């Protein structure tokens, strides 16, 4: 069947998210990690990318996907929003944000930059991560 | 109108079943034509797209021809990221289902990239409409900025639970957070 191979696609696109915040993040303003991370999607091989964005096509018409789709964002956010608690301990970002939501919010820009086909040309340009480390910056304080 | 019944018979076949495994076939059937019917309006399923992506582009210049008033340029942008988790859900998919083909059909790649910049521009315009009212700081990249927007929107397009984080008030406050961060 086509949902048990899109299911371990999923699970490998899974554990490369997985490794940018399964531990805890040492000497690095977590403001400018997430940022490094959101920019590092534009270099990553294409086809990788473009199998992440018809996946996510395919979930949004096909029920059996999205429930893959919902652990998958699940797990990746869960993760996250550990490491937001930690830069909250830490004096990083405010402690007053909605990590769960802002965790969230984070990922949707995560594949919405992930989904461009210009992402690369554009990353070129120092605005890119300029814009990207305001928007980052803003829902993080 | 024959192309209007078209245009809608292919946007139910490709939103449920795909671009790759929806057929012309079935576009016929829908609304019941011949495929010489069809082939004399669009020759090919890229030919639908096109016209597709032209019906989507639109509905975003719908949002930003027309000058903002009333209301903060950040508030608005954000008002019109809420309104999109509410649109059909099947229209959302095929959004979604498009920008997946562009990145495995140069064909529609091109097309993609010609809307996006379309979209861009106009909401850069207003960006600089609000510039001149003292609601966005004046020294912001208006062409940079506005892409970043259009990501962060498809990004929340593409979101299947959209709607389910609308109906919570951290939402728009995140994205205000969000896109008054840059502006
Ligand atoms: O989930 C995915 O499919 C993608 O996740 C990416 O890592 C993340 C980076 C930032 C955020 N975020 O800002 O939320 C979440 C995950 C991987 O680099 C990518 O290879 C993978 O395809
Ligand atoms: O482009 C598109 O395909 C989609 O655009 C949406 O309108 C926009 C809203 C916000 C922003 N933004 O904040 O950059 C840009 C455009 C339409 O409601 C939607 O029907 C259409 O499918």
């Amino acid at each position: 069947s086509k949902e048990a191979l899109i299911q371990a696609i999923i699970l490998q696109d899974q554990e490369r998210a997985l490794a940018r915040f399964r531990e805890p993040i040492e000497g690095i303003h977590f403001v400018d990690y997430m940022v490094e991370s959101i920019v590092s999607l534009t270099h990553e091989a294409f086809g990788q990318r473009a199998l992440v964005v018809e996946i996510m096509a395919e979930g949004m018409r096909n029920p059996q996907v999205a429930a893959m789709l919902k652990n998958k964002h699940m797990t990746i956010t869960e993760f996250v929003a550990q490491r937001m608690r930690d830069a909250q301990q830490k004096g990083e970002i405010s402690p007053d944000i909605n990590t769960a939501m802002t965790s969230r919010l984070l990922l949707d820009l995560t594949y919405g930059v992930l989904a461009d086909i210009e992402a690369e040309d554009l990353a070129r340009e120092a605005s890119f991560a300029q814009g990207l480390r305001a928007m980052i910056g803003g829902i993080l304080t």
